[PDB]
């Protein structure tokens, strides 16, 4: 439950070469990488084992699983079989959909992160209003890992009060007052010098 | 579209999926595929369905990310050959619009998922269903995918989206479903049948007897 330097690289690139280049350059500073469907749909799910075998990265699949229970189970099993250490799941489809993911994780010895809220434009339409109930639902389903919205620390304070001191929270300095790790993408992966960018961030 | 019947190819092994789809091709030309098959076999399987059978493919990916990422998922998906992609409306208007913009650029289609009917859907989705469908109408969404249960829910959805929108829904069927949906989605009853082709052929006959206007 410990992320190296409390810094997670959000690898949102879709090209294998740039993805691997950047990951290899920041491995002396970061050991946890979050990847999404753009990369895996473009390069194949086998890229996950590549990240792990090549660099020893812990991999969080940010797939925002949001289907019915039976399908969620299949997606999680396929993702864990490919090597993901954790998978991010939506809470809006309800408790049984989340439970299906948690069960595959228990069975396979992996982890599920519950997405409690989103902060992009439009998230205020339906997600914002359900966020507190979704976080509380997570606590009651035994969820121990949460992903918070890209927002000001004040709001993470509220989420932290709901999930408790023992849960693990990750979110896109002040943020680290409430989150266990911060997620950084572009400022690192588009940098001409990814290593220097990561090293600078860790300076805090 | 062909025969108002869409095949839900939910099997995870490449062999059976390709086999079954090929056997029913005479009656069905539109197939819906989800993440399990794609993540296990690769996105290349989409081009395979299209190149080999001339199938129209609907990627049931229920896209639910932020606008920028939704754009990339859609682009990756249409590039692989999908004719349309299913997108969640709960994340909001901007996330749905990002998908519509990529579909517009590439000449493809977006299907908005407005509600679900599985256990737990009542916690947050059910209460937002009508508002999400109306959001779709406001965004100019023209294709919708309905829930799997309760035809009383289809009549409501049809009422909100209007007669000019296209609606596909899982399954007194097929008659019951086609009273509101333009096409029915059928999976197990076809792909688990001993003679898939026979199952599809049968279903198509029933639909023929309905004499559905427009
Ligand atoms: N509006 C936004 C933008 C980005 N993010 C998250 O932050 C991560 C990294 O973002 P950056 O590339 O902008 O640093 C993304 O992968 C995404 O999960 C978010 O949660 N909301
Ligand atoms: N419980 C279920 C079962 C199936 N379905 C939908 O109906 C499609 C085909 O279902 P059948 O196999 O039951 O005909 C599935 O691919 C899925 O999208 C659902 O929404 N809820």
């Amino acid at each position: 439950m410990d992320v190296m330097n409390r810094l997670i690289l959000a690898m949102d690139l879709m090209n294998r070469d740039d993805a691997l280049r950047v990951t290899g350059e920041v491995r002396e500073y970061i050991d946890t990488v979050k990847i999404g469907y753009p990369l895996v749909l473009s390069e194949g799910m086998d890229i996950i084992a590549e990240f792990r075998k090549r660099f020893g990265c812990r991999i969080i699949a940010d797939f925002k699983v949001a289907d019915i229970p039976e399908t969620n189970e299949k997606i999680c099993r396929a993702t864990f079989k490919a090597g993901a250490d954790a998978i991010i799941v939506h809470g809006f489809p309800g408790a049984d959909s989340v439970r299906a993911c948690l069960n595959v994780a228990e069975e396979m010895g992996r982890e599920v992160f519950l997405l409690t809220e989103m902060s992009h434009p439009g998230a205020e339409m339906f997600i914002q209003g359900a966020a507190d109930e979704i976080a509380r639902m997570g606590v009651d389903l035994g969820v121990k890992n949460y992903v918070g919205p890209s927002t000001r620390p004040e709001r993470l304070s509220r989420l932290r009060e709901i999930i408790g001191q023992d849960s693990f929270l990750i979110s896109p300095g002040e943020t680290l007052r409430f989150a266990d790790a911060i997620i950084v993408g572009r400022s690192i992966y588009l940098a001409d010098n990814p290593a220097a960018a990561a090293a600078g961030i860790i300076e805090s």
